[PDB]
């Protein structure tokens, strides 16, 4: 492949050949690529629409750079519960409140993520004003894991950047497909999750990568646009199982939830967040419990889906009795707290 055949085929409108993502990809990687060969190549692939193909080449490539963590210290039943983000909603940090409350309803929870891109606080923001240790390495990850319960994968401790990153980001200035792929990149390799997407055409595509690494997966999109399960209407769920997608409509109001609104659901910055958590996990109860329970019990659910003789509404009742039994019980917030003091003891 070379950079005039790849960048002529996208400014053409046409589709990548097979293996011309990922050698683009890798000659960014392995430090092979100009700025303006950079720039254009993730920008043509912001714009072009996702095929699985090119990205799970992409994700491949990226994946292939990453650190993993050590033999045998990921559980066959670890969960990932994350989004893309990128929805403009600035919502409360369902994903970490759900992921703490997966973990405490005993599944295996290994997350990766960052700080925020555009919301007022990221996962990891979030996490940091608990008191929880965000930069621990693939080692202490995996202690994290088999001690409490949930280990959390720094991005720019588990993914190399790239020659010419700080400057590229920089002179562009907005996100590229490049930042999209985190769910596709989990240096851990769990193969189950509950992953949100803002955008539901890349949502379907990541579905179809998923089904091929056989991993059990729910992805989903808020019908409001939410990359997240939604309390506030329906969702679209890519339900990702043996190889294969089945994508349906998902009311929570079948399992008896009462209808929120967005705003309901909002969030600020890390301390904010960080409070919203204590609330939450403290037995608080109204629309954002809801939401995380929610969510928490879709992720039990794509857990579930590991053993082949799974049923659905049977494993979404027992994942919404886990999720709110890990609440009331003061499960969740006991995990937090042993959490917060296993990184201080190093
Ligand atoms: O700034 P944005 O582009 O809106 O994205 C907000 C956050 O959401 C994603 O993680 P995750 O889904 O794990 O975080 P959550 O706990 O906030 O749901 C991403 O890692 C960001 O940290
Ligand atoms: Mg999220
Ligand atoms: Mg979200």
């Amino acid at each position: 492949p070379s950079w005039p055949q790849i960048l002529g085929r996208l400014t053409d409108n046409r589709d990548l050949a097979r293996g011309q993502a990922a050698w683009a990809m890798d000659q960014i990687m392995t430090g092979n690529a100009r700025p303006a060969q950079i720039a254009a190549f993730a920008v043509a692939m912001t714009m072009k629409a996702p095929t699985a193909d090119e990205v799970g080449e992409l994700a491949g490539v990226m994946l292939s750079h990453a650190h993993p963590l050590p033999a045998d210290t990921v559980p066959d039943d670890a969960v990932d519960v994350v989004g893309t983000g990128g929805d403009g909603v600035n919502t409360v940090n369902l994903s970490t409140m759900a992921a703490i409350v997966v973990a405490a309803a005993g599944v295996p929870v290994v997350k990766h993520g960052n700080r925020a891109a555009s919301s007022l606080s990221g996962g990891a923001d979030t996490l940091e004003a608990l008191g929880v240790r965000i930069d621990l390495g693939p080692d202490l990850v995996a202690r994290s894991l088999a001690e409490v319960g949930i280990g959390f994968c720094f991005a720019p401790r588990f993914h190399p950047s790239y020659r010419h990153a700080a400057a590229v980001r920089r002179e562009i200035g907005v996100p590229t497909v490049f930042n999209l792929l985190g769910p596709l990149t989990n240096p851990a390799r769990p193969r189950a999750g509950l992953i949100g997407c803002a955008f539901a055409d890349l949502a379907e595509v990541m579905a179809g990568v998923f089904a091929a690494r056989r991993s059990s997966v729910l992805v989903v999109h808020g019908d409001d646009g939410l990359d997240e399960l939604t309390t506030t209407t329906t969702s679209t769920i890519w339900r990702v199982a043996a190889g294969s997608v089945d994508k349906l409509t998902f009311d929570p109001a079948g399992f008896g939830f009462a209808r929120a609104q967005l705003d309901q659901l909002a969030g600020g910055d890390a301390q904010a967040n960080a409070a919203a958590v204590r609330a939450v996990l403290g037995g608080a109860r109204g629309p954002v419990r809801d939401a995380v329970v929610l969510n928490a019990a879709g992720a039990i659910v794509a857990h579930a889906g590991l053993s082949s003789r799974a049923e659905w509404l049977p494993a979404w009742e027992e994942g919404l009795r886990r999720a709110s039994a890990a609440i009331d019980t003061g499960a969740a917030e006991q995990l937090l707290a042993r959490w917060v003091r296993f990184g201080r003891q190093i």
